[PDB]
């Protein structure tokens, strides 16, 4: 029969995805979810786009065509549209605003893209990206009381270890 | 446009499954794969079953009905059949024989079952189990030269962190 006495069971916290709506707002909704401590607000994008436009218009010395791929005013008009999709340029701006490292695991390349890698921020948050859609990641614990965590120490590299595994498994399921 | 300059890419080694045949030999084939350094030998089971029977018959003081769920002779006849499936009793015996901790991640319970947890072995190997089929796990590296690794230090808990993630993702895909 079974053998239940011949081993010691172990468990640890794991990272899990929380799914946000599959629309062009997903970057903004995912970022809000993790910097807010794990709370979905599907209406956050217009305020976040306005914030990004304010930041970019206020620093044209930095935010030029070479960075934005559009003129500074053209970019600001563009980010304020309700139909545009966010990406790396906006994640970099939001990382600086929130003063938080944003680590995006990419399931197409099995790599983490770290925004704020050298900034000395004390916290990091994680998203997962498949080339079109972003979702937020959180740490779930193996106990019934601890709520999920979305904001990590920037010295916590366990989350990076686990995120990469999740990306690798996703890319293998895709293949 | 794209934003490729605004982040630092990072990667790390990840654990991956190597698939062994979907038949009743899978425990034995998976164990051979990892203790042999990552080599599939689909013909290993008869020799491994004979070894287990020899070990059990040689220590009836320990290997009684309370451990085996059969009489010692009934167990030895049973393990030598070519149609029987291995499980925890056999993993515990093989862990002692190989002097290696065998860590089975269970995708039904999202837990690692550690055989040899307190034995002071200096190496560990990992399998993944879904309630019926075992496959071996290995560490693959993000470079073209390092071959995959199946035998870890028993102080390497990164492999446990990553295995649990893989189990969690498997149980969520099942649901």
């Amino acid at each position: 029969k079974r053998g239940a006495s011949s081993y010691v069971r172990e468990t640890l916290p794991v990272l899990t995805r929380t799914v946000v709506p599959a629309d062009n707002s997903c970057l903004f909704t995912s970022v809000y979810y993790v910097v807010e401590g794990g709370v979905l607000n599907p209406a956050c994008a217009p305020e976040m786009r306005r914030l990004i436009a304010q930041i970019v218009a206020s620093d044209p010395d930095f935010y030029s065509e070479a960075i934005l791929g559009k003129t500074n005013q053209e970019y600001c008009d563009w980010i304020k549209r309700d139909d545009t999709w966010g990406g790396a340029i906006e994640i970099s701006i939001l990382s600086k605003f929130y003063q938080c490292e944003i680590c995006v695991v990419d399931t197409q390349t099995v790599r983490i893209d770290r925004f704020g890698e050298d900034a000395g921020y004390t916290k990091r948050v994680l998203l997962i990206y498949d080339g079109i859609h972003y979702d937020p990641l959180q740490r779930n614990f193996p106990d019934p009381d601890t709520p999920p965590l979305t904001i990590f120490s920037s010295n916590d590299d366990i989350v990076l270890v686990q995120a990469l595994e999740l990306a690798d498994e996703a890319r293998r399921r895709r293949q």
